[PDB]
């Protein structure tokens, strides 16, 4: 086995989804896998990401909803906004392909937040 | 959908209790998070949480049980102490509430650890 | 209940192992958090850890497996090399256990990710 010390850190990202429409449980975590393959092989980059699962509670009122923890690892070798650019592209399709309200989008170096980016849907009310 | 930049991080915590009395598993993670929204409502917080499930393997001997990681973020926009000092109260609780022999609390901010409290019970022997 | 600081937060390592040979689903979880416990009682060390179950995603073609994420706290309070050689040891003997390709070792201190170790098998072709 070859032990190689491929750095201090890097950049990664993390993508939030609910599985809900309004308050109805709908999708599955194989839907948004599934779906996020798709997004990144059409970005050009390698689809390569994990998916943890999670128990959600957000408020206007109190919802339970099971949730996906999208973890991304700069493996391409990008710089911090062309991979901070297409996380917040593959967050924006997430959140329209699932018909979220919002998806919560944080970027990390070495385990860091660097940012935290909201990305909500601008229904007309 | 409109991206905002909610920040550079902000301030998190990790609460992880356990499901076993003893060695017996007892407890569920329905049971956990039903717990934690009630004890946060009668904080005034906004109980808004997640949960992640965790398998654990810890010792005086070796016992194995489930437990529950809970991701409390920053909402309501407190200092880092009246925030940290919520955390604490719900982690108190839970452990009584569970009948936990300890129950670890960790202060994040923006992914960094600032404080890691242990939560543990003084039962008389 | 009595509260003690730990500390700031100390060394952590993440072990990810994945359950596939080649493109076979093959192990679970539970055989790794038992092969996990087995390796770090013959190194000396409290073999305490916890595990989260995760989905993955990787490329040559692209295969879904299921993976374990492997949590490990310092515990025994080492030296951070000493507690690193303990972690890169269990990540070599995970690999071979469970004949992965490659296994990605993670240290950390306080959440911040100091080191990144990839450890891969040297298969002759």
């Amino acid at each position: 086995s070859l032990m190689e010390r491929l750095g201090g850190g890097g950049f990664s990202a993390r993508i939030f989804v609910g599985l809900n429409v309004g308050d109805k449980p709908t999708y599955t975590i194989e839907d948004v896998v599934k779906d996020t393959i798709a997004i990144r092989k059409r970005q050009g980059i390698l689809p390569d990401a994990s998916f943890v699962a999670q128990r959600g509670v957000y408020t206007g009122q109190l919802v339970t909803e099971n949730s996906v923890q999208i973890i991304i690892i700069d493996l391409e070798g990008l710089s911090k906004e062309d991979f901070t650019g297409k996380v917040q592209a593959l967050g924006k399709e997430l959140r329209e392909d699932f018909k979220q309200e919002s998806v919560i989008v944080e970027i990390q170096e070495r385990g860091i937040v660097q940012d935290v980016y909201s990305i909500t849907a601008e229904w007309y009310e």
